[PDB]
């Protein structure tokens, strides 16, 4: 109950910042995490006991791959975390309980695969679940581990209360699937544009959680650029075996899992910054205001490719 956790001096400050990285000391990760719940969330949202359970059993069935990994789980999860903090009172008490736990889980038992190889693949998982593959099967791991004897972190709700917390996690689940950021952002567009947005429309709510969520996975592209290039390595570590895989079912990978072509990456940088980044902190930003930090971070990095192509580095 009066046992806090704390950070060094320089954590504690820059925790606080949109960009922080959470650093190369995995043991950390999970005191990062917790921290962020309570001060989000409140020292009562959660059992400690029950908390640090959950967190160990996510930490596990997170697999040992180079970016879709429980490091990429607990950024996600701090990108939620500085996004609430900023606007502290949007947001109900179940919501800030829910999205954390959601951003830690969103990824959960992925194998760096896209939903396209599983499909071509002919995986199981695209038999049991046809749109949204990856995301369902999220979801279903994040059930899976909150039904272990010992880790039900939301036991103290309310038969309803809790219906409505596994509801706000499973749509913020399927929200990371990035097939569905491009509609949910147009129409989130219209709607603020026209002057329709309703924060008390529960549909409303539901595409601004979505947004939130894919800011968040993406929030690699709003770090320092140091931290935003040496992420690319991973990212691109993954794309280019998947396309080496695409090969071995004798499929021609799309050029960004092409390895042959990683000459084309800085231009497919600026298209996705341009298609995708930009348009989404820019929604974002539109809604709250605060998260303003994303949106010029983001455009740094943008000017920081813009410089890559150019030969100046
Ligand atoms: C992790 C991923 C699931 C979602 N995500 N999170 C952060 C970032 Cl960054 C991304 C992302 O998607 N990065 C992209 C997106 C589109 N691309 C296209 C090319 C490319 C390259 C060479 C030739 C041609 C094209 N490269 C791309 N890289
Ligand atoms: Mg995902
Ligand atoms: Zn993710």
């Amino acid at each position: 109950g009066l046992m806090q956790f704390t950070l060094p001096v320089r954590l504690c400050k820059e925790i606080e910042l949109f960009h922080f990285d959470i650093g190369p000391f995995e043991n950390m990760w999970p005191g990062i995490f917790v921290y962020m719940v309570h001060r989000s969330c409140g020292t009562s949202c959660f059992e400690l006991e029950k908390l640090c359970r959950f967190i160990m059993s996510v930490k596990k069935n997170y697999r040992r791959v180079p970016y879709h990994n429980w490091k990429h789980a607990v950024t996600v999860a701090h990108c939620m975390y500085a996004i609430l903090q900023n606007n502290h009172t949007l947001f109900t008490d179940l919501e800030r309980k829910g999205l954390l736990i959601a951003c830690l889980c969103h990824d959960l038992d992925h194998r760096g695969f896209s939903n396209s190889y599983l499909q071509k693949f002919d995986h199981p998982l695209a038999a049991l679940y046809s749109t949204s593959t990856m995301e369902q099967h999220h979801f279903s791991q994040t059930v899976s581990i909150l039904q272990l004897e010992g880790h039900n972190i939301f036991s103290t709700l309310s038969s309803s209360e809790y219906e409505q917390v596994l509801e706000i996690i499973r749509k913020a689940i399927i929200a990371t699937d990035l097939a569905l950021y491009f509609g949910n952002r147009k129409q989130l567009e219209e709607m603020y544009q026209t002057g329709s947005l309703n924060l008390n429309n529960q549909s409303h709510r539901d595409r601004v959680i979505g947004l939130m969520m894919t800011a968040c996975d993406l929030c690699s592209v709003t770090k320092l650029w140091p931290v935003t290039k040496l992420t690319a390595n991973d990212i691109y570590a993954e794309f280019w075996a998947e396309g080496d895989e695409m090969k071995k079912l004798g499929i021609q990978p799309i050029p960004m899992m092409d390895r042959d072509k990683k000459d084309e990456v800085p231009q497919g940088q600026l298209g996705f910054y341009n298609a995708v980044a930009i348009p989404c902190y820019t929604t974002l930003t539109q809604i709250l205001p605060p998260t303003e930090p994303l949106l010029k971070a983001c455009r740094d990095n943008l000017s920081q490719w813009e410089k890559v192509i150019r030969g100046e580095e």
